[PDB]
């Protein structure tokens, strides 16, 4: 088992240039082999879940070139939807966007692939997303455990009328959107009640306009897509600094800062994680918005009540913040943390317990009351990235901590502990 210790950190102070957006690369990759023409992504993010994507494109004869650093590829667009027989095998480890919006994109004109993962993948639910392409013609077999991977798909998906459930992941409608315009006949999904992490399903929108296609969006309660449609190659196209990877900073400038700001996301980002720095202000630190830019700066940390259903992924960030925080923090209506990377709820309850604080986990919320100061700690990842950068915020205090499978990061951020090292100060 791999380790890496944490020493104290004194101060953080600095400027980070955020790898690129995971969310925006995947879709941005599957939309250009879609796509006709040669797309260019720069500032496109080098991690295991982007890594599956290529390998998957790969897999299915589309033609890219990578740059040295990985973040530069020119896609050369399959000009219409991909296609494999002989039940062709990708492994999407545990990349969600790159499973969901897989599953529903391949279910166009006739195919028979398998989509697998790596064990957890095969824990993660992707009924209501079958469910739905099944209403919209596709034929979709379960090949182990009923409403999970792995799926056999062989093809079928002509649109109609389709219900998607939106109450467990916004993915499903993400990758339905994505699919529909290609799709022979116009489709009309609707969402069945409560919808999600619904910023995410802006993220979506925005990208399908850049690869030309746009559909009729009736308060997310549902979507009017007109088929026979084709995406077009955007150009040169510059993918987002991650606003998830940049919480780790900006928390930590609100916990030990001086100013930590990070390059990439700004003020008219379309990632909804940028609204984590509203948290961090709401708590008592001081944001400032650029163009390219958002910063941080030390001001005071005091306890939130929040629903955070709107920044599912940056709110865990808030998580191990509130070890640091005046008073007993609430993170609210996050069931979904549960049918993650690992079942988050669970795993940061017990976590934030071995460094001391008093921790109540609910349901879909979790309450997290910190000690008069913690204690050192040797952190379970759970396989998941974020628990590892959550708790590296652990030696923002007098503690030194000891993160396991420091590795397991690479999912999004392969470079985190060399960045976080380098706005890390003695003095
Ligand atoms: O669409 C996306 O890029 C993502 C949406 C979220 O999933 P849910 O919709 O299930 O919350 C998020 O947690 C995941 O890391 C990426």
């Amino acid at each position: 088992m791999e380790s890496l210790t944490l020493q104290p950190i004194a101060r953080v102070d600095g400027t980070i240039n955020l790898p690129g957006s995971k969310s925006v690369s995947n879709r941005a990759l599957l939309l250009a082999a879609l796509a006709h023409g040669k797309t260019v992504l720069t500032n496109l993010l080098d991690s295991d879940d982007v890594r599956h994507m290529l390998n998957a494109l790969t897999a299915l004869g589309v033609s890219y070139t990578l740059s040295a650093d990985r973040t530069r590829c020119e896609i050369i667009g399959n000009g219409g939807p991909l296609h494999a027989e002989g039940a062709l095998e990708l492994f999407l480890g545990n990349a969600g966007i790159a499973m969901r919006p897989l599953a529903a994109a391949l279910c166009l004109g006739s195919n028979d692939i398998v989509l697998t993962g790596e064990p957890r993948m095969k824990e993660r639910p992707i009924g209501h997303l079958v469910d739905a392409l099944r209403l919209g013609g596709a034929k979709i077999t379960y090949l182990e455990q009923e409403n999970y991977p792995p799926l056999r798909l062989q093809g079928g998906f002509t649109g109609g009328n389709v219900d998607v459930d939106g109450s467990v992941s916004s993915q499903f409608l993400t990758a339905l959107l994505m699919t529909a315009p290609l799709a022979p006949e116009d489709t009309v999904i609707r969402i069945k009640g409560d919808l999600v992490s619904k910023p995410y399903i802006d993220i979506t929108l925005n990208l399908m306009k850049t690869f030309g296609v746009e559909i009729e969006n009736q308060h997310y309660q549902q979507f009017v897509v007109k088929g026979g449609q084709s995406y077009q190659s955007p150009g040169t196209y510059l993918v987002e600094g991650d606003a998830s990877s940049a919480s780790y900073f900006l928390a930590a400038a609100a916990i030990k800062g001086g100013t930590v700001k990070v390059t990439g996301i700004g003020r008219n980002s379309m990632q909804g994680d940028i609204r984590f720095a509203d948290v961090l202000e709401k708590m008592g630190a001081t944001i400032c918005w650029g163009d390219d830019y958002i910063s941080c700066t030390r001001g005071e940390l005091n306890a939130i009540d929040m629903d955070m259903n709107h920044i599912p992924d940056a709110a865990m960030t808030i998580a191990t913040a509130a070890l640091f925080a005046k008073g007993t923090t609430t993170l609210r209506n996050i069931y979904n943390w549960r049918v993650k990377e690992t079942d988050r709820l669970f795993a940061m309850a017990t976590e934030l317990r071995k460094v001391g604080a008093e921790v109540e986990e609910g349901h879909d919320y979790i309450r997290i009351t910190p000690p008069e100061k913690l204690n050192f700690a040797e952190i379970a990842t759970y396989n998941d990235h974020r628990m590892a950068m959550c708790f590296s915020l652990v030696a923002l205090s007098d503690t030194p901590v000891t993160i396991l499978d420091p590795k397991c990061t690479a999912k999004t951020f392969p470079d985190y502990f060399e960045q976080l090292a380098r706005i890390s100060q003695a003095a």
